[PDB]
């Protein structure tokens, strides 16, 4: 049941243990969060609950090298993102409802600045950040009246990650997202 999370975590660290480039990392763990978030029959329901002023992130898994960890991302209705960066590599795969992603790139003097339209990410398919192919984005639930989910892996332990979010008006300050969760799920029992 918690299988299809435990064959992605095995198969995520297989894939690292090539010490693949950050293009082959992007795509073929982008296939594997894929197949993850293609059949929404294996997040318990403890890790899928909104809050009523936050979005959610619940740590999954952390790999002990800290080569990644997996996020589950819970949107309340309504419920958006500052701007910020990542300073790592991510991917997102959508599992339930949808969300919009809007690319900022830095202007002159360094405030972020509105590049490109929009993209909805559908349940099923994923998206990619990272210092290279673009890291600099404001995500938001599609709709107004539902919960949204999506499941993010980043090249780090990203509650511990010193990176960036903006401000309203567009200053730079430093931010570590920390997690909403005192208890991650247990995938590991195979005695059945
Ligand atoms: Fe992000």
């Amino acid at each position: 049941s918690l299988a299809p999370l435990r064959e992605f975590i095995t198969g995520l660290s297989a894939l690292l243990d090539e010490q693949p480039g950050e293009a082959r990392i992007l795509r073929e763990g982008g296939a594997l969060l894929a197949r993850l978030v293609a059949r929404d029959d294996w997040l318990p329901d403890a890790f899928a609950q909104p809050h009523p002023e936050y979005y959610q992130q619940m740590l999954l898994h952390c790999d002990s090298a800290e080569r990644f960890s997996i996020v589950s991302f819970v949107w309340g209705p309504g419920q958006r993102t500052p701007i910020h960066d990542h300073t790592v590599w991510g991917l997102i795969g959508m599992l339930r409802g949808a969300e919009y992603s809007q690319p900022f790139v830095l202007d002159g003097s360094g405030r972020p600045v509105l590049h490109g339209e929009p993209t909805r990410l559908e349940p099923g398919h994923v998206e990619a950040v990272s210092p290279t192919v673009g890291d600099i984005h404001r995500v938001h639930n599609a709709y107004d009246d539902r919960v949204s989910i999506s499941i993010h892996v980043y090249g780090a332990n990203i509650g511990g990650v010193r990176r960036s979010v903006y401000t309203e008006a567009g200053e730079r300050k430093p931010f570590i997202s920390g997690y909403s969760n005192p208890y991650l799920p247990n995938p590991w029992d195979r005695s059945k």
